[PDB]
């Protein structure tokens, strides 16, 4: 049996256990701010990402077991105007090597808009900017290998409100569920969807954030995490 | 700072960290059987509940903090005619001495349909038959000093289907929020209201579940937990 | 699998979820005050004991598991007359329906001084007045169902120092560990044992606190818990 | 607020969320067999060390608070002769970039037998050579920034038996705690001495073992860590 876990409240500046990526800050108030802030305003063409130092051993060869885990944060997004907010945020897991690609709407996550077993990813995507490939509005994704979400929720986006998420792997029902809430207006949103982890992630995996602002001057807005608790648990063999 | 938690990842028979009350029986299957069933059938006009045995210190009036709580659990309804389903299952926050009241569409929580401080209840129902008081459809509710809910959303019964449901309330925000994933289907459901627990319930309670099969023959289902997971947390104060 | 725990860092006045039993009471600064203390002094023949309300399942017949726990508290004892100190604390493990037994050096555990398997206790002794049976010198000792410890080590007690103790059993070696810290002068001590909980204990118990000030008016000392932490796991089966 | 924390029960090869530094490997039986084996016989001038491979966050300069940090383990050392066991194992604390030091009574920690502040180590050693600098008889040590130990106590080596440790740090007394177990004899062992981790250690840290065996060939034992948890807790401030 193996766990990790690790909980910030808070974040503090130079943080030797995050890998910061891309434009990432910590600020001195103590939030991950992934995307460029410049004169209180969001900078275009802005990537940021951060992860967890430590590998995550979210599945065993040998043992043919696979992780359960469950992680939660809030996040704030602030687009000064909402109608040109672009691009989103991700949660997501990819393998332990994982470098920033492309900008904009391809998110940080993949180096273009098409289907490929070799990219590692699974993620968790809450996309302010309909792409070719979205489906209309903004919405909630699961999206495996591809940046064309396996399934979709509409969502509407609070602006500057805080959302607080959850995000859940159950191995057993293969099983990953995603929430968000906004306490401030008493909106939530949930869905899930069966995504075999075994059969899309390496063994061990880093696991993070990634954000991306428009590539458009007009198309702007922050992607600030203020927490985040991580929490998996790969069992012994059964 | 007071924290309580348990995990029962299964039920074993006599339970005596459980205050068993009306029908529940614990199954040799491990499971907490809220209504009766009798020849592999549900029993009509049947009422169980089941409660922790430690009162929960969920606010403090000499601090004035107020606990976040979680908790998590798995259930089925197995309705022989699922148009015919009746009367449905809850979770509840209760004074200690709570004891059960009337069965059928008041779920044992309440004397009456009506509204009424001195209940001191505050529930999430998953409610299977439409009475007077109730919207159209099976739906979920949240409930505060009566069976009539504050706020409810459209559920679809998955007869004989395992449910996920996650319940939680941060104090700070004052939010109570309810989950149900069915996992066999890839369906999920969510909602939250803004509720006080300060206001409503003493300073301890006891929590738990609640049962009831419908009062004509025709009109059962089963109801029964097969797992449950409880956190609280009463912080320091400021 | 089941699991139970609770933290008290401080206590509060009227705690529904301790069973408080003989003098104990909560004082305004948040202490578990087991022995009587008036006009700023100990009393004499004062007997105290506290419970957490829940029965804790430390292991189950159907499947023939026993439970693993851990417990941790911080306590003070304060002798006016450190050579006329008397009777001591103790933490313990015993039927859900315990009562009090004989006060003084029997501290409020046992009806006599003999070994008895009717009995059911497992307790920790911290014992500052030698009786018949005790070895010299103040001690710490495990017990099973008798006031005669199974084995003791040596303990000098800091007057009015804190005292900060973990108790865990190991089930699958059998055995019972007791540490005892004082930070203050950085003195420590620790024992263990082997216990078979499974022989001496019913599945369910109640676990908590016991203390007694001695028989006569000179031989006279506080007893107080500041804060105590409980976690125990029930295993699912080999 | 910031926590870290992790399980092994066991280890499983190529541990990618460890960082193995010298000899280190896991076994098949899933041991971290720190110094090398030839055939099921320790070698001789081994040396290795295995950390986290996220820092950890031990204390921060802005908020001006420390962390509690509780870590268990269990080790086996097995010398083919008891009377020439060399040299021992250590847990520790050291900067993120640690690198390992010389070979054997220096354990993999230090470069000389001198005290230094520039080291940045706090250590609890299980010593089973005396060196120059060293009491008489196999020690548990207490160790900061040098080979020397700050406090020690006697430890009889109980050859090929199971030991389990905790290790803890109380930041409000500035305490840390070290206890050794033996369940096989129903032996046991403590010590703890005052340590300022702010004034000893950098913020961040990693945290490991290292281990040596002797440098003369008759003089050998191995070293394997069975299982191992580790948690901290970075508190706001107050
Ligand atoms: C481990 O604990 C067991 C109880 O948990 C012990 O068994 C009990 O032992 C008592 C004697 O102590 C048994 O009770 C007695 O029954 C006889 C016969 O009917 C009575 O003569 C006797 O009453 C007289 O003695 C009392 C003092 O002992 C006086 O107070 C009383 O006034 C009489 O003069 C006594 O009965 C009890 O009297 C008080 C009433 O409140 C009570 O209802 C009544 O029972 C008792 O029956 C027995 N219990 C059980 C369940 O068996 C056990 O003691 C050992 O085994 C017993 C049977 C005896 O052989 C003991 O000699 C022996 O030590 C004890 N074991 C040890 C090693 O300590
Ligand atoms: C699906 O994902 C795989 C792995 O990422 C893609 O294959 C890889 O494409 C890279 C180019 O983007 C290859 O590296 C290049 O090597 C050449 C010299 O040989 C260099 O000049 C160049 O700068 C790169 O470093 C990489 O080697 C290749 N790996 C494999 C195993 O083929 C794959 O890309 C698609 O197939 C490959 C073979 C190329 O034909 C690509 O043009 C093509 O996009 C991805 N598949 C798809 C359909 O996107
Ligand atoms: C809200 O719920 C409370 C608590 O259940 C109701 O108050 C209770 O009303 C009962 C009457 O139905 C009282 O019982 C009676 O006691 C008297 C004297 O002891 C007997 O003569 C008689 O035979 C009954 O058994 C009960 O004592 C009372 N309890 C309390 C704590 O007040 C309450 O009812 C409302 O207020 C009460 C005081 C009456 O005025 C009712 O008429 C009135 O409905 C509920 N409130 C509402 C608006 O429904
Ligand atoms: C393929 C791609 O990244 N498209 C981006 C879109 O995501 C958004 O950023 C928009 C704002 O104007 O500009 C497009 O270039
Ligand atoms: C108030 C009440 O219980 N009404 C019941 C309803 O809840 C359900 O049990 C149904 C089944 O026939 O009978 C109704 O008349
Ligand atoms: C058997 C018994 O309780 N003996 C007590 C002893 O524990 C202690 O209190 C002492 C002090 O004076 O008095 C004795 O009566
Ligand atoms: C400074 C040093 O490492 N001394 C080592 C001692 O630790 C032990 O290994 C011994 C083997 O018998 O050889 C000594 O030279
Ligand atoms: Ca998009
Ligand atoms: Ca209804
Ligand atoms: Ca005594
Ligand atoms: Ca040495
Ligand atoms: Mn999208
Ligand atoms: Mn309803
Ligand atoms: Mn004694
Ligand atoms: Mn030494």
């Amino acid at each position: 049996k193996e766990t990790t876990s690790f909980v910030f409240t808070r974040f503090s500046p130079d943080p030797q256990n995050l890998l910061l990526q891309g434009d990432t800050v910590v600020t001195s108030s103590g939030h991950l701010q992934l995307t460029q802030v410049k004169d209180g305003e969001p900078v275009y063409s802005s990537l940021g990402r951060a992860l967890y130092y430590a590998p995550i051993h979210i599945w065993d060869s040998n043992t043919d077991t696979v992780a359960n885990f469950v992680t939660s944060f809030s996040f704030v997004i602030d687009a000064p105007n909402k109608a040109k907010a672009a691009d989103g945020l991700a949660f997501f897991l990819a393998p332990v090597d994982t470098e920033p690609q492309k900008p904009g709407g391809l998110l940080g996550l993949f180096h273009d808009d098409r289907h490929n077993k070799s990219n590692h990813i699974v993620a968790v995507e809450f996309d302010t900017f309909k792409n070719s490939w979205d489906p209309e509005g903004t919405h909630i994704g699961i999206n495996v290998n591809s940046i064309v979400s396996r399934k979709t929720i509409s969502w509407d986006l609070e602006n500057d409100e805080v959302a607080n998420v959850v995000i859940s792997y159950q191995a057993s029902t293969k099983t990953l569920t995603a929430s968000l809430v906004y306490p401030s207006s008493s909106t939530s949103y949930i869905l899930n969807d069966v995504v075999d982890l075994k059969q899309i992630l390496p063994e061990y995996v880093r696991v993070g954030f990634t954000a991306a602002s428009g590539l458009s001057k007009d198309h702007v807005e922050t992607h600030d995490v203020l927490a985040w608790t991580f929490d998996s648990d790969l069992p012994d063999p059964s």
